[PDB]
């Protein structure tokens, strides 16, 4: 409350950590269906269905222009490109299996680097 903050904690390093996560994530062979913005207008269903499309671009973009105030909102993002794969892809398709080793290759990371 005022006048009374929980100690520092030193957050001078988390624009780079992220920027080497998402590098990782980048380069992760299964990173494919994820590195550029779903296509709208050539993916039937896509625009009407994912309300907020995400991607490693966008991420990439948004990291290297100051668009993230904090790690969090960072995450929400990673997250969200996620969420979207698997709200439109089948578990039992390519794409499905590349979303869920992705979240699970991320969350890893996150967690040693930060938690």
């Amino acid at each position: 409350s005022m006048s009374v903050k929980k100690p520092k904690r030193d957050d001078s390093k988390d624009l780079a950590l992220c920027s080497m996560i998402l590098t990782e994530m980048e380069t992760h062979e299964d990173a494919w269906p994820f590195l550029l913005p779903v296509n709208l207008k050539l993916v039937p269903g896509y625009k009407k269905v994912i309300k907020k499309p995400m991607d490693f671009s966008t991420i990439r973009e948004k990291l290297s222009s100051g668009q993230y105030p904090n790690l969090e909102t960072f995450a929400l993002d990673v997250r969200l490109v996620f969420d979207n794969c698997e709200t439109f892809n089948e578990d039992d398709s390519d794409i499905g299996r590349a979303g869920h080793n992705m979240r699970k290759y991320f969350e890893k990371k996150w967690t040693d680097t930060f938690k």
